């Protein structure tokens, strides 16, 4: 697996490995056995079951152990039942010995008589048995041992046979290492083990490009070769974020300010980031953001002119009145500025004085302003701007509207002839004359109306600039009232007195069927 690293492996091993065996004849004979495919694999094989005492030792080359400690050996063998040979009770054994000792001398020609050390008695525990089908054998007993804190440069593994029946099919010698790995945002070398079966190992992890530590990334590695559950995180930088182990630049269009934002967000509405790893939205074009700011909030822009814009006038006395701009932009910080001026294009000065302008003339929060105090019989204009938190940065007449206007001009007067043309079930037709004196020129009609009945009466307002209109869409056999009125650059005159008209049972046309 990744958490082994193999030292020796016998199977592996070519051509007569080969090992030295004490006694060289008579003891551990090595013999080829075959496989399933392809190559002959060198065993080492002894029965020597009938003799009173056997002391047969076969020894590996030296083994070199790298950078480890704590070395596992993995021994297939099989094991012949002394039960199943004939009279051989008190000679024939069922285990082997293994030994090692560790040396620098990679090279030792004998194997040693005294400085070895006992790994363990081997038994094979008959219900662990494997089916084995490469090498064609059906009982294959597999141990593991386990030797150290190793200290020199390498080893010897020594078997002793006391007098079994046994043959040493494999012998895999390896070490464990937990994998290099990538763990909040902190790479972990490849770490060798600790000396011992239950050592932990502390690694201080290193954070990845392109990343910054919040908490110092610290991990354990497992003696199984299994890492423990870190602590400490590095953070993506700014303008990345975290995918698979590495922290990667923004994508297109996405943009992350802070490292200790989660991930990339995409840019919001007139922002937008136009490299990868951005760590901030360009404003779209005569887009902005006020001083009073935050790059996650879209960019906005100056209002469009305030709407509806009606003029009043009373003897020298301008009273204002407008509705909310159609595109805000968007933002509820919105406010209105009024500019007067004198003319009758060219020239018109300011007409400067200290009027007012109640309550604000600038900065003014609501839809109303009632100027007072200007010169008598003159032509003025007014200018009447939304503004916002923005268009400082770009300021234009069409973020207003204007209407020219004459003090002392009289309102025009009521209507007094109101008709029905033609009535049926869901409608009115109206037709109306022009005031007597409209004292002006007229800019619209206003048509009002309502249930005659009190109870259940919505009052409707129609505006148009012919002198008739069709009313839609009403409840047939039922009583309304109508009025009209003329607006001038001096304001309304008076309703009309009330037109009273039931809708009958005549059909729409309209409609047909
Ligand atoms: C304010 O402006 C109006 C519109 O221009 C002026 O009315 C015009 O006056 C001239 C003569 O000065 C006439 O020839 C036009 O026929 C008028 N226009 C209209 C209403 O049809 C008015 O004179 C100006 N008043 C002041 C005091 O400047
Ligand atoms: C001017 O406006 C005020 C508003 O209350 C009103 O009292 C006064 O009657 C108006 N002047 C005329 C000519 O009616
Ligand atoms: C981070 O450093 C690596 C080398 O470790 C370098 O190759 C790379 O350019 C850096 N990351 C970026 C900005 O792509």
């Amino acid at each position: 697996p990744a958490n082994e690293v193999t030292l020796l492996d016998s199977r592996s091993v070519q051509g007569e490995l080969g090992w030295i065996a004490s006694p060289l004849e008579g003891g551990w004979e090595e013999v080829s056995i075959m496989d399933e495919k392809n190559t002959p694999i060198r065993t080492y094989q002894v029965c020597n079951v009938m003799e009173p005492s056997q002391n047969n030792w076969l020894r590996t080359d030296w083994i070199t152990r790298e950078g480890a400690q704590r070395v596992y050996i993995e021994i297939k063998f099989t094991l012949r039942d002394c039960n199943s040979l004939p009279g051989v009770m008190g000679t024939c054994k069922e285990t082997f010995n293994l030994y090692y000792y560790e040396s620098d001398n990679d090279k030792e020609r004998f194997i040693r008589e005294n400085q070895f050390v006992k790994i363990d008695t081997i038994a094979a525990d008959e219900s662990f048995t494997q089916v084995d089908i490469g090498d064609r054998i059906m009982k294959l007993n597999t141990e593991i041992r386990d030797v150290g804190p190793l200290s020199k440069k390498g080893f010897y593994l020594a078997f002793q046979d006391v007098g079994a029946c046994i043959a040493l099919v494999s012998v895999r010698v390896f070490y464990k290492k937990c994998p290099l790995t990538v763990r909040n945002l902190a790479q972990f070398p490849d770490t060798i083990t600790g000396a011992d079966t239950s050592s932990l190992v502390e690694v201080r992890g290193s954070c990845v490009n392109n990343s910054e530590e919040k908490d110092v990334p610290k991990m354990y590695c497992g003696a199984d070769g299994e890492w423990l559950v870190p602590i400490g995180n590095c953070l993506c930088n700014a303008g990345h974020e975290e995918r698979s182990g590495e922290c990667q630049a923004c994508k297109i269009g996405y943009y992350k300010a802070l490292s200790t934002d989660a991930t990339c967000a995409k840019c919001p509405p007139h922002s937008y980031s136009v490299w990868e790893g951005a760590t901030s939205c360009t404003c779209d074009r005569g887009f902005f953001r006020a001083d009073n700011d935050a790059a996650s909030m879209p960019c906005t822009r100056p209002p469009s002119a305030p709407l509806n814009l009606i003029s009043n006038v009373n003897e020298t006395s301008v009273n204002l009145e407008w509705s909310s701009p159609q595109n805000t932009g968007g933002r509820q910080d919105i406010s209105y500025n009024v500019v007067c001026k004198k003319c009758g294009p060219s020239k018109c000065r300011p007409c400067g004085s200290g009027v007012h302008y109640t309550p604000q003339q600038n900065g003014l929060k609501t839809t109303k302003v009632s100027i007072t105090d200007l010169l008598a019989h003159t032509n003025y204009t007014f200018e009447i701007w939304a503004v916002n938190g923005v268009s400082k940065y770009n300021p234009n007449p069409d973020q207003s509207v204007s209407v020219t206007v004459t003090t002392n001009q009289a309102a025009p007067s009521s209507i007094a002839l109101v008709q029905a043309k033609e009535v049926t079930r869901y409608s009115v037709a109206l037709a109306w004359l022009e005031p007597d004196r409209p004292n002006g020129v007229i800019l619209e009609y206003e048509v009002k109306y309502y249930e005659k009945d009190q109870n259940e009466r919505s009052y409707r307002i129609v505006r148009t600039a012919a002198r008739n209109t069709d009313i839609k869409g009403l409840n047939p056999l039922t009583s309304y009232v109508f009025h009209v009125r003329a607006r001038t650059a001096a304001g309304y005159g008076d309703f009309s007195e009330p037109l009273e008209v039931t809708t009958n049972t005549v059909p729409s046309r309209i409609i047909g069927d």
